[PDB]
């Protein structure tokens, strides 16, 4: 080339600062219990499918299905009393133990969105259920 520029200079290089840590420690993940006090998992099944109006209802259902319970807690059938919503029960400590999880960390779940998710986990809480009904009804129930 040729040419000419600046001759004069007022900047002056610094040192650099390395290090090497490659290291590895405890770490938490929560894993606490939430208000339950004693209650225990069940076992894990594929969440069902449930339409309510049509193919529009039944899609954003599906749409959104990744983030619904798919487990249930045991069986309190025993309780008696509370028989219909024994149910309900069951679902509401694993659903409450899921849906609070995903919300507070980034979602939030639409009216049909609030009834859907019961009605994913009722049928999964009934599948346990019945199993089970059969032996009661077989013991005579007396």
């Amino acid at each position: 080339g040729q040419g000419g520029g600046t001759h004069s200079q007022w900047n002056k290089p610094s040192k650099p600062k390395t290090n090497m840590k490659h290291m590895a420690g405890a770490a938490a993940a929560g894993a606490v219990v939430g208000g339950l006090g004693g209650y225990m998992l069940g076992s894990a099944m594929s969440r069902p499918i449930i339409h309510f109006g049509s193919d529009y209802e039944d899609r954003y259902y599906r749409e959104n299905m990744h983030r619904y319970p798919n487990q249930v807690y045991y069986r309190p059938m025993d309780e008696y009393s509370n028989q219909n919503n024994f149910v309900h029960d069951c679902v509401n400590i694993t659903i409450k133990q899921h849906t609070v999880t995903t919300t507070t960390k980034g979602e939030n779940f639409t009216e049909t969105d609030v009834k859907m998710m019961e009605r994913v986990v009722e049928q999964m809480c009934i599948t346990q259920y019945k199993r089970e009904s059969q032996a009661y009804y077989q013991r005579g129930s007396s």
